[PDB]
């Protein structure tokens, strides 16, 4: 159940390509994509911790996570 989880530098947006994503992996939940390792690494917050975040949140943690 639920997406497939893939390490950080794999999911990137731009920083690391554009849509080279592995299998199963989109833009629109890239932030979701990632571990419990990935994203407490990239972001520093709970994956249930962005859904409840902030639209401007959001944005600048995918944003400086290299995932926007």
């Amino acid at each position: 159940p639920g997406l497939q989880i893939y390490p950080y530098e794999m999911l990137v947006v731009t920083n690391k390509g554009r849509t080279k994503l592995p299998p199963g992996v989109d833009r629109m939940r890239l932030e979701r994509h990632l571990s419990a390792e990935d994203f407490s690494r990239v972001f520093a917050m709970s994956p249930e911790e962005f859904g409840k975040l902030a639209l401007w949140k959001r944005n600048e943690l995918k944003k400086k996570a290299e995932l926007f």
